C-alpha cells in the first residue's frame, strides 16, 4: 500500500537526530529529578514520545503525553515497548481541550519553533499552565532568551559573487548578474532559516528578550509583540548583510542547564533565523548599530512569525523592514 | 522595492556552478569548432546566454539564442557585456513559434531534465531541428543513454534503522518506529531526486536505451515511452532499496566527449533518479535482478516524467512499480 507521511516521519528523525536539542532535554529532566521523583508530569506536543520517557526515568509516578498530530500513535507503541504503558499515557488532540484526571505537577515541552516563536507550542504550554499546573509547579524548561546580531553571511557573499567570478573559470562575464541575485535573494520580506557559524557574526550578540515562562502577563505580551531595543559595534570591515536572531532555553540546576541556538554554539536543526537587508551596507570597525526587533503574530494566523526590524547603520538614516515567514 | 525571483537565480547558479556540466558543454562546442567556425547557431533554451556565447568563442559567426523563462532578458545583458550583440541574438519566447531569418547550421542546447526526461527542453530541441536545421546540419549534443542500476542506498539504509539505534543513545526503545518510517519513505510511488555513490551501487549498471537525437521516430518514441529492459546479478549481500536511473550525453569527438550523471562519477546538478520498493529485500552475491523499464509523459502533462517499473529479484514473483515525479 502508499502512505503520505514521509514529511512526518522527517520531522521527527531530524529531532530527535538533534543530539544537542535531545540530550539537553534528557540531561534537562534528570537534574530536576528531586522535583520529579513520584509526581505527575503533563508533556505538551509530546510528538514519538520519548521526553515522557525521560521524565518517567528521571522517576515521574505518572506522565500525561498530549499530542494532537499523527505521530501520537506512535508515541503510545513507543511507551508500550519500553514497558511504561501503566505509568505513561498517551492522549491524542489538542491539550487545550484534554482531560486530564488530575492536576498535575509539572509540564516538559519541547514547544519551540524557528525564530523561537514560528508555528511554537509556547501558548499551548501557556494554556496547560493556567488549566492544569498546580501552584507552584514546575515548566522545564523555565526561560528563553532572544538574541540579536549583525551578520555578513559568507554563504550569501559567495552566491553574490559568484556572477563577477564566472569569466575566471568560464571565460564569460557574467558580472551583470550581480545586481539581479542582490534583488532576488535580499529584495524580499521573508525571514530565512539558515545556518551560520561564528565567522559569520559581525559584533556582539545583544540579548533583547528574556521569557520566564511562568510570569503573568506573558500570553498579553506575546500578542503585542516581544522585542527590544539593542545597540553594538561592528569587529572590523566586511559587508553588512542583516540581522541573525536565535534564542536560548533554561532548565533549571535543580549549574543551569541551557540549550542554545547560537551559531557560536553546536548546531541544532533550529539554525538561525536570517533578516536580510535588501541590499549589501559596508561597515568597518565600531561601526554603531542600534536598533529594535519585535517578534509578532501574523494577522491571518498567530503562529505565523512576523518580525519588524528598525534598524540605524552608522551615520545612515534609520530604516525599518517589516518579514514573515 | 520587492521582488520574486529567488528561484530563478537559485537554478541558474546551480547549474552554471555545476562544473562537471558547463565544462562538458564548453569543451564539447569547442571541439567542434571546425564545424562552427563562420556557420549559424540556435541554442534552444539559451538561460542566462552562457552557452550561446561559448559558441561565439568557438568560431560561431551567428548565434540565436531563445529563452522562454524571465531570465532571457539577462542573457541579453550578458551578450552585451561581452561584446558580442551584433553576433548574438537574443529571442524571447518559445522556439516553437519564434521566428529566425534564416535556417541554422547546428543546434545547441542544454535540455536535460532529472532523470533525462522531466521538464526536459528535449521535445522543442526536435521541433526546431525539423523546422530550422539546414539538412546535414549538426546538434549537440548529439545523443543521449540511459542507465539503470540495483542500489542499496546506504543514507536511506542509516534512516531506517536510525530508529533501531536510539537505544544505544538515549536509553529509550524506539524500534518499532522502522515499520512506520519504512511505509513513509519507501511506500509511495515518486520518483526521488538523490546523489548516490558507487557504494551504494549494487550490481553492473546497464544501459537500457540509447537516443539518437537526429534519428527519424523519435519524437513517437517519447511518447509510447523509451526504455527497455535489464538484468544483472548482485555484488553482495545488502537491502536491495530499489534502482537508480540516470543517463549520459555525448559530444561528437570533432575521442567524443561524453557528459555523465552517473553514481561512479563526479557529482552533477542532476543527481540520480531512485525508484524505491515499498521496503527492502535482502540480496547475496550472484541474486540474478531482471526487469524492464519505461519512460513516459504522465496523462496531464507530457513533461512530468513518468517510469513505469517491472523487476525479478531471484526466485521472487515480478512485480510492478508505477512512478512518477
Ligand atoms: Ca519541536
Ligand atoms: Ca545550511
Ligand atoms: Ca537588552
Ligand atoms: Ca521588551
Ligand atoms: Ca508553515
Ligand atoms: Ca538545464
Ligand atoms: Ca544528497
Ligand atoms: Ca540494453
Ligand atoms: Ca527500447
Ligand atoms: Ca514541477
Amino acid at each position: 500500500l502508499y502512505y503520505e507521511c514521509y514529511s512526518d516521519v522527517s520531522v521527527h528523525e531530524e529531532m530527535i537526530a538533534d543530539q544537542v536539542r535531545t540530550e539537553a532535554y534528557r540531561l534537562g529532566i534528570l537534574k530536576n529529578w528531586a522535583a520529579l521523583r513520584g509526581k505527575t508530569v503533563l508533556d505538551v506536543g509530546a510528538g514519538t514520545g520519548i521526553l515522557s520517557i525521560f521524565c518517567a526515568q528521571a522517576g515521574a509516578r505518572r506522565v500525561y503525553a498530549v499530542e494532537a498530530s499523527a505521530i501520537w500513535q506512535q508515541a503510545r507503541e513507543v511507551v508500550r515497548l519500553n514497558g511504561l504503558e501503566d505509568r505513561v499515557h498517551v492522549l491524542p488532540g489538542p491539550v487545550e481541550t484534554v482531560e486530564l484526571p488530575e492536576r498535575v505537577d509539572a509540564i516538559v515541552s519541547e514547544w519551540m519553533g524557528y525564530g523561537l516563536l514560528h508555528e511554537s507550542m509556547l501558548s499551548s504550554v501557556l494554556h496547560a499552565r493556567t488549566k492544569w499546573l498546580k501552584e507552584g509547579g514546575l515548566l522545564l524548561p523555565a526561560s528563553a532568551e532572544l538574541f540579536v546580531a549583525p551578520i555578513s553571511d559568507q554563504m550569501l557573499e559567495w552566491r553574490l559573487g559568484f556572477w563577477s567570478q564566472v569569466k575566471q573559470h568560464y571565460g564569460v562575464d557574467m558580472s551583470c548578474m550581480e545586481s539581479f541575485a542582490t534583488r532576488c535573494l535580499m529584495g524580499h520580506s521573508e525571514i530565512v532559516v539558515q545556518d551560520l557559524s561564528g565567522e559569520d557574526v559581525l559584533a556582539r550578540p545583544q540579548r533583547f528578550a528574556q521569557l520566564e515562562l511562568a510570569r503573568a502577563g506573558l500570553e498579553q505580551e506575546l500578542e503585542a509583540g516581544v522585542g527590544g531595543r539593542f545597540r553594538c559595534s561592528c569587529y572590523g570591515s566586511a559587508p553588512l548583510h542583516g540581522f541573525a536572531v536565535w534564542f536560548q532555553v533554561t532548565f533549571p540546576g535543580g549549574k543551569p542547564l541551557v540549550l542554545s541556538t547560537s551559531p557560536l554554539h553546536p548546531a541544532t536543526h533550529w539554525k538561525q533565523a536570517l533578516l536580510y537587508l535588501n541590499e549589501p551596507v559596508p561597515v568597518e570597525q565600531d561601526t554603531d548599530i542600534s536598533g529594535e526587533i519585535t517578534l509578532l503574530p501574523s494577522p491571518d494566523n498567530p503562529r505565523r512569525l512576523r518580525i519588524l526590524l528598525r534598524y540605524k547603520v552608522g551615520d545612515h538614516e534609520e530604516k525599518t523592514k517589516d518579514f514573515a515567514m
